[PDB]
């Protein structure tokens, strides 16, 4: 083959959080009161509205996400493996150029991951 296996990958997270969490807060400290049945609807319809061209997952992340991801655009860059979550790297490492995950649990709050690059 031409290319190797990615040893890098650059990939945006989203973060949104629920009831059922450490710290139910935003990055602007907003009520979380949101249970996980209802934070997967708005997951399914992020992922949606992302692949309908409604709306874009960088807009999206400096938006509606509980996490500092809104301040800091979301993208990660392009960071190698073994650094971060195991379930996180290997769904991000797993995805394509412009491809997303579903709905990612690592921490408290759900993540979506989208690799860029």
């Amino acid at each position: 083959g031409s290319h190797m296996e990615p040893a890098r990958v650059r990939c945006s997270h989203l973060l949104v959080k629920h009831s059922q969490s450490r710290r139910p807060s935003s990055w602007r400290q907003e009520k979380i009161t949101r249970t996980k049945e209802e934070a997967l609807e708005l997951i399914n319809g992020y992922i949606q509205k992302i692949k309908s061209g409604e709306e874009d997952f960088e807009s999206l992340a400096s938006q509606f996400s509980d996490a500092s991801s809104a301040k800091a655009r979301g993208d990660l860059g392009a960071f190698s493996r073994g650094q971060m979550q195991k379930p996180f790297e290997d769904a991000s490492f797993a995805l394509r150029t412009g491809e997303m995950s579903g709905p990612v649990f690592t921490d408290s709050g759900i993540h979506i991951i989208l690799r860029t690059e």
